[PDB]
C-alpha cells in the first residue's frame, strides 16, 4: 500500500505593489498686504526649428522613454509670475517586461510506480 | 491499494496593484489685501517650424513613450500670471508586456501506474 | 508500505514594493507686507535649432531613458519670478525586465518506485 | 516500510523594498517687511544648436541613462528670482534585470526507490 | 525501516531594502526687514554648440551613467537670485543585475535507495 503525492506547485506571480501619495501641504496666508505696480511687462520668446533631413531608428529595440528620437521638448520653462506646480509632473512607467520578451513555462511532473508483486 | 494524487497547480498571475492619491492640500487665505496695477501687458511669442524631409522609424520596436518620433512639445511653458497646477500632469503607463511578447504555457502532467499482481 | 511526497514548490515571484510620499510642508505667511515696483520687465529668449542630417540607432538595444537620441530638452529652466516646484518632477521608471529578456522555467519532478516483492 | 520526502523548495524572489519620503519642512515667515524696486530687468539668453551629421549607437547594449546620445539638456539652469525647488527632481530608476537577460530555472527532483524483497 | 528526507531548500532572494528620507528643516524668519534696489539688472548668456560629425558607441555594453556619450549638460548652473534647492536632485539608480546577465539555477535532488532484502 502506498501514496504518491506530487503537489507540484508551479507559481509565477510577478507584479509591483505601490502606495503613492501626494499632500500639497498647507499654504496658510494671513493678512498678506500687497502693492504691486508692473506697467509695461513685455516678454519676447522666439522659437525657430528647421530640419533638412532627419531619420528615425531602423533597428529593433524596446526602451520606453522620450529619448527614442530627435525632438524639442519645452515644459514649464519660462513661467513669468506666480507659477505653482504641486506634484505636477509625476511620470510613473512601471514595465514588467519590455518589448521582445518571451515566456515559456513548462511544468511536466511524471509519476510511474511500476510495482510487481 | 494506492492513491495517485498530482495536484499540479500551474498559476500565472502577473499584475500590478496601486494606491494613487492626490490631496490638493489647504490653501487658506484670510484678508488678502491687494492693489494691482499692470497697464499695457504685451507678451509676444513666435513659434516657427519648418521641415524639408522627415522620416519615421522603419524598424520593429515597442517602447511606449512620446520619444518614438521627431516632435515639438510645448506644455504649460509660458504661464504669465496666477497659474496653478495641482496634481496636474500624472502620466501613469503601466505595461505588463510590451509589443512582440509571446506566452506559451504548457502544463502536461503524466501519471502511469503500470501495476502487475 | 511507503509514501512518496515531492511537494516541489517552484516559485518565481519578482516584484518591487514601494511607499512613496510627498508632503509639501507648511508655508506659513503672516503679515507679509510688500511694495513691489518693476516697470518695464522685458526678458528675451532666443532658441534656434538646425539639423542637416541626423540619424537614429540602427542596432538592437533596450535601455529606457531620454538619452537614446540627439535632442534639445528644456524644463523649468528660466522661471523669472515666484516659481514654486513641490515634488514637481518625479520620474519613477521601475523596470523588472528590459527589452530582449527571455524566461524559461522548467519544473519536471520524476517519481518511479520500481518495487519488486 | 519507508518515507521518501523531497520538499524541494525552489524559490526565486528578487525584488526591492523602499520607504521614500519627502517633507518640505516648515518655512515660517512673520512680519516679512519688504520694499523692492527693480526697474528695467532685461535678461537675454541665446541658445544655438547646429548639427551637420550626427549618428546613434549601432551596437547592442542595455544601459538606462540619459548618457546614451549627443544632446543639449537644460534644466532649471537660470532661475532669475524667487525660485524654489523642494524634492523637485527625484529620478528613481530601479532595474532588477536589464536588457538581454536570460533566466532558466530548472527544478528536476528525482526519486527512484528500487526495492527488492 | 528507514526515512529519506532531503529538504533541499534552494533559495535565490537578491534584493535591496532602503529607508530614504528628506526633511527640509526649519527656515524661521522673523521681522525680516529689507530694502532692495536693483535697477538695470541685465544678464547675458550665450550658448553655442556645433558638431560636424559625432558618432556613438558601436560595441556591446551595459553601464548606466550619463557618461555614455558626448553631450552638453546644464543644470541649475547660473541661478541669479533667491534660488533654493532642497533635496532637489536625488538620482537613485538601484540595479541588481545589469545588461547581459545570465542566471541558470539548477536544483536536481536525487534519491535512489537500492535496498535488497
Ligand atoms: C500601503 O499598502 C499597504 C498594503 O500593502 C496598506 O496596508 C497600507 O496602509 C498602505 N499605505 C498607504 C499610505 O497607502
Ligand atoms: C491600499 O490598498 C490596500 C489594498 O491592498 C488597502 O487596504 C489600503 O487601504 C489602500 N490605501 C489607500 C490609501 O489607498
Ligand atoms: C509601508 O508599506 C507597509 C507595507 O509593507 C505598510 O505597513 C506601511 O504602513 C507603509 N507606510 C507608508 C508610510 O506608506
Ligand atoms: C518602512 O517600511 C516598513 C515595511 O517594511 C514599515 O514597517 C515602516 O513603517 C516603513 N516606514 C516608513 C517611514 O515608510
Ligand atoms: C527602516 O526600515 C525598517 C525596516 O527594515 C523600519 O523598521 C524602520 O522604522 C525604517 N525607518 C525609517 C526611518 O524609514
Amino acid at each position: 500500500s502506498f501514496e504518491l503525492t506530487q503537489p507540484s506547485s508551479v507559481s509565477v506571480s510577478p507584479g509591483q505593489t505601490a502606495n503613492i501619495t501626494c499632500s500639497g501641504g498647507y499654504l496658510g496666508e494671513t493678512y498678506r498686504s500687497w502693492y504691486q505696480q508692473k506697467p509695461g511687462q513685455s516678454p519676447v520668446l522666439v522659437i525657430y526649428q528647421s530640419s533638412k533631413r532627419p531619420s528615425g531608428i531602423p533597428g529593433r529595440f524596446s526602451g520606453s522613454n522620450s529619448g527614442n528620437t530627435a525632438t524639442l521638448t519645452i515644459s514649464g520653462t519660462q513661467p513669468l509670475d506666480e507659477a505653482d506646480y504641486f506634484c505636477q509632473a509625476w511620470d510613473f512607467t512601471s514595465v514588467v517586461f519590455g518589448g521582445g520578451t518571451k515566456l515559456t513555462v513548462l511544468g511536466q511532473p511524471k509519476a510511474a510506480p511500476s510495482v510487481t508483486l
